[PDB]
């Protein structure tokens, strides 16, 4: 299935994932589409930050759901 | 000065701050107005997480700037 | 009738008003006599702030009444 990742700066990114994929999995896929390293990504759904390890089905993220993406830059 | 704090769930909050206010000071002001403990607050400006120990002027946050708040 | 709008620095503004005059009208009268814009005016009577939509008679402001003027120094 496909999820929609929208940055708070206005960029929308469509990704290819599956319910068994962890949050660390989608972070590695965003690194492909946009080049953001996984250690500097934070994914938001329902106003809460998503944890590396728990899956998309674990957070009740269904098909065509919207995720939010922020940067975590130390020194930034 | 007056800044705006928006959640991604809908609520918009107005805050009275100073340029020399630190990020943790803004979080304590958010806890006062909202009840959210600063432990679970993440402030966002220009698309990136804001660090504790920095000030609002350090990120060039000025009058009527919009910060975003997400729960950790 | 006459009312007296005094500042916290002793400046007394004598205004010729009517009991049916609204607080906005009083502020516009102050702006004419002195030049203080209305949005910069906080008007106090009997220790409480006066609302724009009310009239003078609404606050039992009779003749020879003394009002107090505090400046709203917050610009934009």
């Amino acid at each position: 299935m496909q999820i929609f990742v929208k940055t708070l700066t206005g960029k929308t990114i469509t990704l290819e994932v599956e319910p068994s994929d962890t949050i660390e999995n989608v972070k590695a896929k965003i690194q492909d589409k946009e080049g953001i390293p996984p250690d500097q990504q934070r994914l938001i759904f329902a106003g809460r930050q998503l944890e590396d390890g728990r899956t998309l089905s674990d957070y009740n993220i269904q098909r065509e759901s919207t995720l939010h993406l922020v940067l975590r830059l130390r020194g930034g």
